[PDB]
């Protein structure tokens, strides 16, 4: 199944959910420390919320809400696994979507 | 460290976050299938969002947002682990807070 990467940010003056990569494998550089991201692999029962260390509280809350909205918007089941990852606390399964993950 | 159990529900006509148990160990019967719950063990770096199989989309979104609000409200670090559990998909660590967990 093919995953999609979204950015959750209010850096534009309003809270926006935008597509940053249509298909995996993704590049690690796509994850910006100042924002939050949603990695949607809902067709394979998995969504990840990634929270940049420099993302603000509004963005962090919006990213959590957005993961839940995806279940309704894309008609994913209630049993969809949602993983919540702070920047630096990423799991091997999350890293697996990236062609060039380099640990800091 | 001592955990606290909260209910996230709009069954009253408005979205409310209420205390259902001040201290662990909790009773499994406290988890109502029609609502969402937050198990706060933030002092030990762990928060759990539990989503009842019969909870509505508004409650599910509010519970996700609430876990993030707890970090700001209780001054927990950005590295606090947040586990998201659908009813029936509970982890051993979540079950460990209950004196009488009985799998269905
Ligand atoms: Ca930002
Ligand atoms: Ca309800």
């Amino acid at each position: 199944k093919m995953a999609k990467l979204y950015m959750v940010s209010d850096a534009s003056g309003s809270m926006r959910v935008t597509v940053v990569a249509e298909e995996n494998p993704f590049s690690m550089a796509m994850l910006l420390s100042e924002e939050c991201f949603i990695l949607d692999h809902g067709a394979a029962k998995q969504i990840f919320v990634w929270k940049g260390k420099d993302a603000n509280p509004q963005e962090r809350k919006a990213a959590m809400k957005t993961a839940e909205e995806f279940l309704q918007q894309m008609n994913y089941s209630k049993n969809t696994q949602i993983q919540v990852l702070p920047e630096g606390g990423e799991t091997p399964i999350f890293k697996q979507f990236f062609k060039d993950w380099r640990d800091k």
